[PDB]
């Protein structure tokens, strides 16, 4: 039935060739959605604060018209981080790419910390009340979250509330908090009685900060069902409807007799 | 400085010698507040349903003579959950017994499940609206909240609105829930940062329920400082001020514009 695909990826590349083998190997197991990290179309935060303008727009379109193409020949749908070049300010943007059109996602809540400070450097909307992006994929319903936004219960609450099968969670996570995330998330899951895809990037940057992958799939019960380590690879996950779970311990409905 | 005493028990016997031995060698020690699990007062949920009224009645009130007596006369304060017997409807309280008065608790949110079923069993006011019990130990913002009540974020939404050092929480736990409990109390200490004081029951049930204690303290950034066994057993705490490890994130500062 519905299968994802996640590719744990380090920077692409501006050429397309090893996004369209993964792509079509991506449709050639069932998948018809898949799913990139932070900063994969893009080089990561600490280079982008260095480079040229024009640079980052030549490799945030690259990327996007590839997709866009390759969503196209693939007939999938393809979720991945992307930086938006505007005349004068950049947008961290999670693009949704199918074959009839992109739609996209403005991350609401950004690190501000002196270290990555992405508050600062971006320009995002800045929203009145937090709202959760979602979607159907099937039978499926989904929610998209950006890693550092799974740190704030206003959204798990929207996403029980909503009923949600599935929260991807795109993120760019260092190896020194492996632990504490998977607790995070494996917490946000059982709570909620939500899957969770969260897909990282891998590689080291000029500053020695490791990503070493971990991209993971967590089940509605709160049990890590499989998980990636710190290579290049593709994780397909077969994710299975929430309605089960919620019964077991019905936090939704105690929270409903309210 | 502020300490307080984790006193991890069975149920107590109706004429014990162990709570005033305890609270003397916490005061002994420097302790001015002590706190008991779940069902040490009183005998386990599952066998209160084959108890006699009359019996539930007296070890309830025995305890609570006793407590009276043992705050005044070691000046200091207890927090224990306790079986309130009204007519004959139940309530599930947790007392706080200080020498100049007693302050009750009731709690809001009770397990519904049908094998544990302290919904049906207890006669607990449905609320209006949840709403965190808090108290200041000394120079400490502290919270109470049962077990149970961990499990819902809107507790812990208003823990961190009150900016609270230390939440504790007397809690019955089984030996098969051992790592799923600690990887939510780090995660909503470390969300939170705010401390937890997890204070567990020891002991087995006819039915071959595991009570094996590990009443433990977590810090406001969302590790375990100290940890009890299955033994019966007191662990003494000198929790902290929340304020620093609440700037290191800045998880409020963030929220607290939505």
């Amino acid at each position: 039935m519905s299968k994802i695909a996640a590719l744990q990826f380090p920077t692409l590349a501006l050429s397309e060739s090893r996004l369209d083998y993964y792509l079509k190997a991506s449709k050639d197991n069932g998948v018809n959605l898949v799913v990139l990290g932070e900063y994969v179309i893009n080089s990561f935060f600490t280079e982008l604060l260095h480079m040229p303008k024009n640079m980052i727009k030549e490799q945030s379109e690259a990327k996007k018209e590839s997709l866009i193409k390759l969503a196209k020949k693939y007939e999938l749908e393809i979720i991945a981080p992307y930086v938006s070049v505007e005349a004068k300010s950049y947008k961290k943007l999670c693009l949704k790419v199918t074959p009839n059109g992109v739609k996209s996602y403005e991350q609401q809540i950004l690190m501000p910390y002196e270290h990555w400070n992405e508050e600062k450097f971006f320009s995002n909307k800045t929203p009145s009340e937090l709202k959760i992006f979602t979607f159907n994929y099937e039978k499926l319903k989904c929610a998209l979250l950006f890693g550092f936004e799974t740190h704030f219960d206003i959204f798990w609450q929207q996403i029980m509330a909503k009923k949600i099968d599935l929260v991807i969670v795109p993120s760019a996570c260092t190896f020194e908090s492996k632990q504490r995330w998977e607790e995070l998330l494996k917490t946000r899951a059982f709570l909620n009685s939500t899957s969770i895809l969260r897909v990282n990037r891998i590689g080291k940057t000029k500053d020695e900060w490791n990503f070493y992958g971990d991209t993971l799939f967590i089940n509605a019960f709160g049990e890590i069902e499989s998980k990636l380590g710190s290579e290049e690879e593709m994780l397909i996950i077969e994710p299975k409807k929430s309605d089960e779970a919620r019964k077991l311990w019905g936090f939704d409905k105690i929270i409903k007799e309210f």
